[PDB]
DNA sequence: AGAGAACAACAACAAG
DNA sequence: CTTGTTGTTGTTCTCTGGTTCACGC
DNA sequence: GCGTGAA
DNA sequence: AGAGAACAACAACAAG
DNA sequence: CTTGTTGTTGTTCTCTGGTTCACGC
DNA sequence: GCGTGAA
C-alpha cells in the first residue's frame, strides 16, 4: 500500500538510462508517460524482487514477431471475452454503429471502417468494431455490406436490424444499408450547406480568392516562419475549411500587410474589403461551434442537431445593416439550411430532442409522430424482454414526463439526468438512453482512420491489414474496459 | 554472472505486459528490442531488488519535459568528454568532414549538417557534428561558413585548416570552404555523368518515357498490388533512379504485359523494344555497385573513387555488336567521365589509391606528384608532433612500400593491413590512415538528413532545432563510444 | 471531437 | 537576496473528414 | 448512354 | 550505405 | 504420427540525396 | 543584367 520513494541517488539514475533509451532508440519524450509503459515497468519491479537483480533480460523479454502474433492472439481473445456483452446491447435496441470508406496513403487499399455506440453505466461506449480491407475489390454496395456483415459476425452478430447506422450520403454506402436503419451524418450535411451556399453567392469569390493567394505566396516565398500564428490554406475535403483560413489572415492581418508592404509586393491585399472578411469570420465562428459539437462521442450529441439548426437559422437571420453580399450569403444559407439539412433528418434528430428534458419547444407539429414513434419503441422494448425468461403504462409515462420542468444550468447533464430517473420511468428511460447513444456524425469512423494513419506509417509501411485491425481494436478495448 | 532465467509463468506474463504497452502507445512491434530499452528493463529490475516490489512508480519515472531538457544536458556534458579526443584528430592531420545544405518538410527550415570522420583503433569513427539551421537567412557562403565554424567551436575546434571537406558542387557549398581542403563528392559527379550522358542521347527518349507512363498508369489505376515487386517511379533527383524504374519493370515484365492485355490498354507496351531495355540494365546495374560502394564511411572508400572509374570506362568499351542508340550512349558516358568526373578529381582520389596495396597501377604519370604529395603530408606530421613535447627515412619508406607485393584476396581489408605494418612503416602508415578515413561522397551528411526527417515528424512537428541537433549528437555518440 | 507530441511561459522549490 | 532545478498551464502544430459509385432522363 | 450528385 | 519496420517462408521444438 | 508454439532468414518497403545561390559575358 | 550551371 504505503508506495515507497527510492533515493535521489537511484532516481537521478533512472532519468538518465530513461533518456538514453529515448535518444539511442529514437522515441518521443512523450514515451516515458504512457498508461502501457507504466504498467509495464511496474511488473518489471516485481521480477527484480522475486528472482533478484541478475536476470537474463534478453531471454525474459519477447521478439517483436511474438509481440506481433500475442496482439493477434490477444485480438481473437477479447472479441470473444465481449462476444457476449456486445450482443446483449444489440438485442435490447440499444446499439448504433457508423461506418465509412477510406483508403490508405502507402499501399491504397480501400477500407471499412465500424464503430460501436452504446450506453453502460452512466457513461457512453464508443468502440472500434473493425477496419477491414475491400482487397481492392470496387466499393460497390454489395462487397460493402459483404465486408460489414463479416465484422459483425466476429462478435456472433448475424442480425443488423436493431442497430442504427449513421453514415454520409455516399451513393454506394447508402445502398449498402438501404435494408436497415440509416441516419444522416450532421457534419457532411452542414459541409453541403456551407459548399453550396458559397457555390451560390459568388459575389464573394473575389475577397476568399484574394486571400487564398496570399496563403499562396506566404507559403511560395517561406514567410510563415515570421508570424506567431501560420496561415492556413484552403483544402476543400476539410469541414469550415474557408472559415480556417480567412480566421488565420485575420489573427495575422496587422503583421501580413507589413511583411507583404516589406517585399514591394503590398498589391496583393489592399483591394480586400477587411470589413467583409470579418463579416465572414463572425458569421462562421458559431459553425464551428457546431461542428465540434456533432463530432462528440463522450457525451449525448444526436439530440443537438435540431437546436443546432435553430442556432444556424438565428445567425443568418436577416439583418437590415448586413452589406449585398452578405445580405445574399445568409439568404442561401437559411435556404441550404432547409432543402439540404432539414430535408434530410429523421424522427430520430426530433425524438432525440424531446428527450432534452427542456423540452417546451416542439409542442407544435412533432409531438404526434414523436408519441407515435415512442410508444412503438417502447414495445419491442417489452416483447424482447419478455422472451428474457428462459397505471403507469407507457401512452401514460410518455405525458408525466412531458409535463416535466428543469431550468437550461450549465452543470445539466442529460444522460446522468435519465439515470436518475430510471425509478419512476423504468420504460420510457430505457427509450431515451437508446436515443441518447447515437451519434450525431460519423466523425468516430473518421477518427478512426486517423489512428489507423497513425499505425500505417513511413517506415511501419509493411504492416498488414489484420495487423491493424488488431492493434486498433484492442487499442480501442484496453480503454472501454480498463482503468 | 549465471544469469537466472525466470518460471515460464512469469515468463508469459512479461510477453503479456509488453504486448499490451505497444497496443495502448501505439509504439511499433520493433521497440521491445532497442538496445536502450533493454539497458533501460536492466537497470529497472535492479530497482525491485533493493527497495522491493513495492515502489511508487509515477514518483520514480522521471515527466517528458525532463526528459527534453536532460538530453540537451547530456548533449553538453559529452560533448565536453570528446572536445579532447576530437581535438586531437584534427590537430594531428587525420580528420575530415562531409557538409551539405538541407530542408525540413514541415517548417522549413534550411539546415547545415556537419560529419566527422578518422580512424581509431581498425576502426572508423562517423560521428555527427551538428545540424544547426540557418534561421531563415539566405544560404549565401558567408552564413554557411557562420554556421561551419559555429558548429566546431562547440567542442574547442577553431581551425579548420587540417580537415578535408567532402561536399557537391553546390555554388554557395563550394565558396564557403574555399579557403580550406574541399574534395568533390563522386556520387554527385557520377550522378553528373549519368544525367547528361542521357540528355545527350535523346534517341533513347522514346523506350524511357514510354516505361515512364506505364508506371503513371499502374499508379492511377491502382494497379500495383497485382506486382509482388512494385513498379518504381523515376524521380530526377535520386541517384540512378532511371535504372531503379527500368529494372522494376523488366523484373516484372511478364506480369505488366498481362495486366495491360487485360485492361485493353496493350498499346502502351508493344511499341518498347524489351531489348533496349535490358541492355541499359545491363549497363547501369554496374553503377549502382559504384553507388552503394561511394557510400560507405564503416570502411575506407575514397580510394575506389579511380578503379570505379576505370570500370565505368570498361562498361562502356566500345563492341561492335551494339545497337546504333547504345553504342551512342557509351560514347557520350566516357566522354561526361573525363569532363565531369575525371575533370573534378584531386591527387588526393590518386594518394588514396596508391595507398592500396595492390599498386601496380599508376605507375605511371602519378607517382611523380604522388611521392611529392606523399612526402609532404609525412612532412607535418612530424612537424605537429614535435610540438608534442610540452636510414629508414620517408623519402626512402615511401619507395619501400612501392616494391611490396599483396594479391587482391576477398577478405584482405587494407585499414588492417596499415595497422598490422604500423611498425615497419611508423610515418607513413599514419599518412596513409590520415588519407584513408575520408569519404569518398558526402552520404553521411545525406544520411543525417534521413536521421533528421525520422525525428522531425507528423506528430513531433513542434521539435525544436536544437532539440534535434542533440538527440542527433547523442545517438551518433552512443554509437561510436558505447558497446 | 479525440487522438499524438513539444515547448514557451510561468510557479514552486531548493541551494547558496 | 540570488541562481538552478523541477512541475504544471496552456498554446501550437498534426490527422480523419477524398478521389468513384448509383441513378435517372 | 451519359451527365449529375456526393464523396 | 545506413538507418527504421514488418512479415512470409521456413526450421527447431514441444506436446499429444 | 500429428498439431501448436517459438526462432531465425531473407525480402520488401521507407528516407537523404532538392527547389537558389555564384559567376561571367 | 541576364542567362547559365549545380543543387
Ligand atoms: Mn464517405
Ligand atoms: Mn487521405
Ligand atoms: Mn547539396
Ligand atoms: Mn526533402
Ligand atoms: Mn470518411
Ligand atoms: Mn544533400
Amino acid at each position: 500500500r504505503e508506495l515507497k520513494t527510492v533515493s535521489a541517488d537511484c532516481k537521478k539514475e533512472a532519468i538518465e538510462k530513461c533518456a538514453q533509451w529515448v535518444v539511442r532508440d529514437c522515441r518521443p519524450f512523450s514515451a516515458v508517460s504512457g498508461s502501457g509503459f507504466i504498467d509495464m515497468i511496474k511488473f518489471f519491479i516485481k521480477v527484480g524482487a522475486e528472482y533478484g537483480e541478475h536476470v537474463n533480460v534478453e531471454e525474459l523479454l519477447p521478439s517483436p514477431i511474438t509481440l506481433s502474433r500475442k496482439v493477434t492472439s490477444d485480438a481473437k481473445e477479447k472479441k470473444a471475452l465481449i462476444s457476449r456483452e456486445i450482443k446483449s446491447a444489440v438485442e435490447k435496441d440499444g446499439a448504433s454503429a457508423t461506418i465509412d470508406l477510406w483508403t490508405d496513403n502507402y499501399i491504397k487499399r480501400n477500407f471499412l471502417g465500424v464503430t460501436l455506440h452504446y450506453h453502460e453505466n452512466n457513461e457512453l461506449r464508443d468502440l472500434i468494431l473493425g477496419l477491414k480491407s475491400l482487397d481492392f475489390e470496387r466499393s460497390t454496395a454489395e462487397n460493402i455490406y459483404k465486408k460489414l456483415k463479416a465484422i459483425f459476425s466476429q462478435f456472433n452478430v448475424e442480425d443488423l436490424s436493431s442497430i442504427k447506422f449513421v453514415t454520409d450520403r455516399g451513393a454506394n454506402v447508402v445502398k449498402s444499408l438501404a435494408n436497415n436503419i440509416r441516419i444522416n451524418c450532421s457534419s457532411h450535411l452542414l459541409s453541403n450547406v456551407l459548399e453550396n451556399s458559397f457555390e451560390e453567392t459568388p459575389e464573394l469569390n473575389m475577397p476568399i480568392l484574394a486571400c487564398k493567394n496570399i496563403v499562396k505566396y506566404f507559403k511560395k516565398a517561406n514567410l510563415q516562419h515570421r508570424l506567431r500564428s501560420s496561415l492556413k490554406s484552403e483544402c476543400p475535403t476539410r469541414w469550415n475549411s474557408t472559415y480556417t483560413m480567412l480566421r488565420s489572415i485575420l489573427d495575422n492581418w496587422e503583421s501580413v500587410i507589413q511583411i507583404l508592404s516589406e517585399a514591394g509586393e503590398t498589391q496583393r491585399i489592399v483591394h480586400i474589403n477587411k470589413s467583409i472578411i470579418q463579416t465572414m469570420v463572425n458569421i462562421l465562428d458559431g459553425f464551428e461551434r457546431i461542428f465540434k459539437e456533432l463530432q462528440t462521442c463522450s457525451s449525448p450529441s444526436l439530440c443537438f442537431v435540431v437546436p443546432s439548426i435553430l442556432k444556424v437559422k438565428e445567425i443568418c437571420s436577416p439583418d437590415v445593416g448586413d452589406v449585398a453580399d452578405i445580405a445574399k450569403l445568409k439568404v442561401n444559407i437559411i435556404k441550404n439550411v432547409r432543402i439540404i439539412w432539414e430535408e434530410n433528418l429523421s424522427i430520430w434528430h426530433y425524438t432525440a430532442f424531446f428527450f432534452y428534458p427542456p423540452a417546451l419547444h416542439m409542442q407544435q407539429e412533432k409531438v404526434a409522430q414523436i408519441k407515435e414513434f415512442c410508444l412503438s419503441k417502447m414495445e419491442d422494448l417489452e416483447l424482447i424482454n419478455r422472451m428474457s425468461s428462459f397505471p403507469v403504462s407507457p401512452s401514460d409515462e410518455f405525458e408525466f414526463y412531458r409535463k416535466e420542468i428543469v431550468i437550461l444550468s450549465e452543470d445539466f447533464k442529460v444522460m446522468e439526468w435519465w439515470n436518475l430517473n430510471s425509478k419512476k420511468y423504468p420504460k420510457l428511460s430505457k427509450l431515451a438512453l437508446s436515443l441518447l447513444s447515437i451519434p450525431a456524425s460519423s466523425a468516430a469512423s473518421e477518427r478512426t482512420f486517423s489512428l489507423a494513419g497513425n499505425i500505417i506509417t513511413e517506415k511501419r509501411n509493411r504492416i498488414g491489414q489484420q495487423t491493424v485491425d488488431s492493434l486498433l481494436f484492442l487499442n480501442s478495448f484496453y480503454k472501454n474496459f480498463c482503468k
